[PDB]
């Protein structure tokens, strides 16, 4: 599914995102912009051969299985094709998990280049939320 930009706020917020660890909703959707472009099936592998899946790009190396990534953990304890569902409620529980793990939202480094210290209100600004 391709998420409208409020569409996903509005989905962030009723599953818990916004604030979660401090990090404002306007973070986590600036997150997705850059992460999946607001898709719901984005894949990309890495060039250690893991793969990052869904809206928040969650890599295989530590948060999901696919089969197919040596030596890697599954801390989410899900399949990564979860995380590719048009629903995120296991999108949002992995990445509650994932900015709990010491580096807050620094995990996503297209978070840290190119939403850290920005005016990512602009993200949900005019939405109903
Ligand atoms: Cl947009
Ligand atoms: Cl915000
Ligand atoms: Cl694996
Ligand atoms: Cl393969
Ligand atoms: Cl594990
Ligand atoms: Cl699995
Ligand atoms: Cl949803
Ligand atoms: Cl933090
Ligand atoms: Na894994």
């Amino acid at each position: 599914k391709v998420f409208g930009r409020c569409e996903l706020a509005a989905a962030m917020k009723r599953h818990g995102l916004d604030n979660y660890r401090g990090y404002s909703l306007g973070n986590w959707v600036c997150a997705a912009k850059f992460e999946s472009n607001f898709n719901t099936q984005a894949t990309n592998r890495n060039t250690d051969g893991s793969t990052d899946y869904g809206i928040l790009q969650i890599n295989s190396r530590w948060w999901c299985n696919d089969g197919r990534t040596p030596g890697s953990r599954n801390l989410c304890n899900i399949p990564c094709s979860a995380l590719l569902s048009s629903d995120i409620t296991a999108s949002v529980n992995c990445a509650k998990k994932i900015v709990s793990d010491g580096n807050g939202m620094n995990a996503w480094v297209a978070w840290r280049n190119r939403c850290k210290g920005t005016d990512v209100q602009a993200w949900i600004r005019g939405c109903r939320l």
